């Protein structure tokens, strides 16, 4: 089905064969620095390492708050990582600056929950370095006439963003961004609707880990939302998505992997 | 889209509003008894308590064996629960006689593992206390020319039996067969093309849990096939089933229920 892999740097991820995870690295900052510390840095790897004996196949990192105090924070975390653990890094961040620096700290793949909209020049920073970038639906809003095709309408400006500063097809990711801009009856719509967003011809990420949409369905607290989240990812893989950004990895590697024998992938 | 309501005596089972949890009421024997001893009558009567607590909308309860000796097993725990718990029972036996005797001790639902087909006069059980039964697909050897078609052709077989004693269409209710006569990677593809059970009109109940091909494709042992479950129950919602019947009732509720809100049921 997709007739190319993912090309980053050092590793391939093929898209066919499996339901790729991508694991959420979990960021906890010391209070006293600003740097690199020791004990955050190092609670970062071992998390890291987790999630890759978990099966995780990405690791995504991210760090109101400044450019360089964004730098500052998630650059020693991709080098000690990228270092100490075997698989492709994400870079979840929307500033063409701190993507830029994350890239050359090691990370493998841009990841932009504003779809290259609120800093274009980040598109040229993926273009550049030949690095695949993840182009999440947001907006400023909830006013949609037409939430999926609103949605599609939406990430295809991305798209003409991204094309637009050289970048590859064969680098575009889509994400329908559940969360984001919508009520919790518009996340569920688009769960429902999800299918409709492989016309636009992109691999597409699902991330909906313990999001609160399915505290209001399951009147349950975050820490409670394991089988809503597994719900969610199952969906998502029967309609057709590549990735899923979770948190539980152990749990969710195991859901995508019944998935896939399922349904023949 | 049902036009109807499952009725059972006292309770009724709406089948549009929610996916309904049929918990797997487990049945620990007394070594020393036949009887309906204190031990065992109490395990079973706590853990249905469990399972009405944690979502379970029906109670499954089960007893090579004789007639007289599976009822000895059977008869004291419909009636401990059906008195002590208030949600309907559905016998899990293939013996006409089992059946009588279970609907007498308080039982609302037969559930037949060989769809009628192994004591035919089951079905004639049914068609006097006017009960729901659930005709599931089994067979004596795995040679398919065509899997879904043949499942098909043999469900049409047991449904021609039990209309043939008179059972009502509304209380007919079907099943694959999740793990009966069929190779793991048979399995599998009943699992991915289940939503053809639908051309024939009635209910689904899919049964797959902790079954031994969630084993075969993620290699763990039953007590580790949680997840996996989860996968199938899922991906059985998706595709139009009306209930599933689950050992973890807990997590496969929450599972049902997120499912149920994304699909729009
Ligand atoms: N590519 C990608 N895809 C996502 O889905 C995503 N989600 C978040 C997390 N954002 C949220 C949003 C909403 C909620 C809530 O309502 O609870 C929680 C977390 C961060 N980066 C992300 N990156
Ligand atoms: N209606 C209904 N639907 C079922 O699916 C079902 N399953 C069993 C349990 N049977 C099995 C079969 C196979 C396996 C394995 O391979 O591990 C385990 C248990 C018992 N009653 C059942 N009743």
């Amino acid at each position: 089905k997709w007739d190319y892999d993912l090309r980053c740097g050092e590793y391939t991820l093929n898209l066919n064969e499996k339901t790729l995870i991508m694991g959420i690295l979990n960021v906890t900052p010391d209070s006293f620095s600003d740097g690199g510390s020791y004990n955050e840095v190092d609670a970062a790897v071992r998390h890291a390492k987790e999630m890759r004996d978990e099966g995780a196949h990405i690791i995504d990192i991210g760090g109101k708050v400044s450019v360089e105090e964004e730098i500052k924070r998630v650059v020693p975390m991709i080098q000690a990582v990228s270092k100490e653990v075997k698989l492709p890094i994400s870079i979840d961040t929307y500033k063409a600056e701190v993507a830029k620096q994350a890239i050359e700290a090691g990370a493998h793949i841009i990841n932009d929950i504003w779809g290259a909209k609120a800093e274009p020049k980040i598109a040229e920073v993926a273009a550049h370095y030949d690095v695949p970038i993840i182009l999440m639906h947001n907006r400023d809003n909830m006013n949609y006439r037409n939430l999926m095709a609103d949605m599609i309408a939406d990430l295809y400006d991305s798209i003409k963003i991204a094309k637009d500063a050289g970048v590859r097809d064969e680098n575009i990711i889509l994400d329908p961004g559940i969360g984001f801009a919508k009520t919790p009856e518009q996340n569920l719509e688009a769960m429902r609707n999800l299918e409709q967003l492989n016309v636009l011809g992109y691999p597409v990420l699902l991330g909906t880990s313990r999001k609160s949409f399915i505290g209001h369905v399951l009147d349950l607290p975050v820490e409670e939302r394991l089988e809503g989240t597994g719900a969610t990812v199952c969906l998502g893989i029967e309609k057709g998505c590549e990735f899923v950004r979770v948190h539980d990895v152990k749990e969710m590697s195991r859901m995508a992997k019944m998935m896939d024998a399922m349904i023949g992938k």
